[PDB]
């Protein structure tokens, strides 16, 4: 019944345990970050189809990796929730293989209809980007309002559903000091953030828009400084979140 389109799936070691993570990356993105790390997952007509039967093929071979700690599968990609029926399906095949599920998004959720929900009872845990909280850079950053992102952000919260959150930091757009504190707020009710990941601004996957010929409009700004990224760090870690930087 249902098929997936995927840029690609690689298996890896989760950043801070034993356990192997099987990541599927879905073909398809509607936001355009200019920072984006790969630009070729933005087609939504794009990658290779695949049914959740190829995909559970992959990662049985990993699976005595997975009950490691940190061990399990993760939809990742462009924009893994555009394809919320294939991921539901696939994570819950992943359920009866006694799998932990990772569902990385943007939260860029258009439609409310009853998949997503469907979709969070088989997931573990929910990786959210949230790249602006100031809707006026967000919308210089990103391409799109930040609206519909924390709608869903909200959305998970009245849910109770584990939360990880994941903001890029860029000098310039996203090292602002009330910013940083927009965030910190913001996640601190929601209630549901485990844990908070900074990542510096990095140009890399730049040779995928010069290669697409296109123009990056960030070839000249460079990663933040140690010690802004401990000073935004610091000033999340006072609204109590464990920042994992
Ligand atoms: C840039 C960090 S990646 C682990 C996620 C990139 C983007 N938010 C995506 O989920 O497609
Ligand atoms: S949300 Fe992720 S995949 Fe989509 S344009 Fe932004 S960085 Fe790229």
């Amino acid at each position: 019944s249902v098929i997936g389109r995927i840029h690609s799936f690689e298996s890896c070691g989760t950043v801070d345990g034993p356990g192997i993570r099987f990541i599927t990356f879905f073909q398809g993105c509607l936001m355009r970050c200019l920072y984006c790390h790969n630009r070729d997952t933005w087609d939504t007509h794009g990658g290779k189809e695949v049914t959740v039967e190829d995909l559970m093929k992959e990662v049985v071979t990993y699976r005595h990796f997975m009950n490691a700690s940190g061990g399990g599968v993760t939809a990742s990609g462009g924009e893994a929730i555009l394809q919320a029926e294939f991921v539901r399906d696939w994570f819950r095949a992943c359920k009866k293989e006694g799998i932990h599920t990772c569902l990385d998004t943007n939260g860029f959720v258009r439609r409310y209809d009853p998949v997503i929900d469907e979709l969070l009872e088989v997931t573990d845990l929910v990786m959210l980007d949230l790249k602006q909280m100031n809707d006026e850079i967000h919308q210089n950053l990103v391409g799109v309002s930040n609206h519909r992102t924390l709608e869903f952000a909200k959305y998970l919260a009245n849910k109770n559903v584990k939360v990880w959150i994941r903001y890029v930091v860029v000098p310039g757009w996203s090292d602002d000091d009330d910013s940083a504190h927009r965030l910190g707020e913001f996640t601190r009710d929601m209630g549901n953030v485990e844990k908070i990941e900074l990542l510096p601004y990095h140009e890399l996957g730049k040779h995928k828009w010069v290669a697409m010929g296109e123009e990056y409009k960030l070839d000249g700004v460079k990663p933040p400084k140690k010690e802004t990224m401990e000073r935004v760090k610091g000033i999340l870690e006072q609204y109590g979140h464990k920042v994992m930087f």
